[PDB]
């Protein structure tokens, strides 16, 4: 969405308030004061506060995915396409994608069933990009195992990096992504 | 420890009470009634209730590790030794190792710093078995990447299986372990 539209100002500013204070502690008053409007005008753009949270999360995933596809477009070989997705995912895991991603992770349980189903639809599209690229890898002979299960293991291996990557000290994210590629591909 | 010794009866029975009710809700009275003793006699064997929790967790790890080493002893090839550790870890992740493992995972924050350092010492030994076996694999030419980082990714990939393995329906744990082996080894 458009950052200068009042919708965009509201979404982008809500992302910070939610990240800083929590969704539950962020009042409708808080958001209106931050955007320089009155409480009651918030609800000209979203049907509910729950819907603002849904849109913050949708925006983050739309952005991560757009970034992924753009990186893929610049990659012409199997090894570079797999590496592009690994790097994008790691960058998202390590606080790239910013406040609105941190909101997705910690405020997940604040979102309505209906909001959640919308955000999960976007996650489905994100996963299909992974499955396309890993399916290409499998077809070219770079992946030994089942494509869907390979993605499930890689999901866990990359996510877990939050528990240890900072403790390492001298390993960069690019080196981490390269090591992930060495694990998942038979050759690169 | 010895299951028929009063120490063993206490530890093995505490493992259930802690798993069923939580450590915090398990009173000294509860444990004494379950073992058929008086509250005050519990503390002839352990210095504290915190120490009973430490010993439940230590026993589980000692047992998992003993099982690991035994499986390794029956494996004569690199592929079977790596698979043995993957299978043992998965079996532990999926509710093998039983009540005392579930206690380790959920009651971790109830354990004292001193108890924790003891349990972490056992985890160190467990990890060194993984590093030995993966180091053998690397030496024989089966692993492309860094041994320590390969173990960190595999830790995350196996742990994450709790979030999805039941939803699959028809995949067995042995098949899951085989798929993990296909990912981590260049050949098997
Ligand atoms: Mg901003
Ligand atoms: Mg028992």
């Amino acid at each position: 969405t458009d950052p200068e539209s009042a919708r965009g100002k509201l979404l982008q500013t809500a992302a910070h308030l939610f990240r800083n204070k929590g969704f539950e502690r962020t009042t409708v008053r808080d958001l209106a004061s931050a955007v320089g409007i009155q409480s009651g005008s918030i609800f000209h753009h979203f049907k509910s506060k729950d819907e603002i949270l849904r849109a913050v999360m949708e925006e983050t995933i739309h952005y991560n995915t757009a970034m992924m596809r753009a990186s893929l477009e610049e990659a012409s070989t199997v090894r570079e396409r797999v590496l592009a997705l690994i790097r994008c995912e790691l960058q998202s895991i390590m606080g790239g994608s910013g406040e609105a991603m941190a909101v997705l992770v910690y405020e997940w349980r604040s979102l309505s069933a209906e909001g959640q189903a919308h955000v999960l639809a976007l996650r489905d599209v994100y996963e299909q990009i992974w499955l396309q690229v890993l399916g290409e890898a499998k077809a070219a002979g770079y992946i030994r195992g089942d494509v869907f299960i390979t993605r499930r293991f890689l999901t866990g291996a990359l996510s877990w990096t939050t528990t240890w990557f900072r403790a390492q000290g001298s390993l960069t994210l690019e080196e981490l992504a390269e090591e992930a590629l060495l694990m998942v591909l038979k050759s690169d």
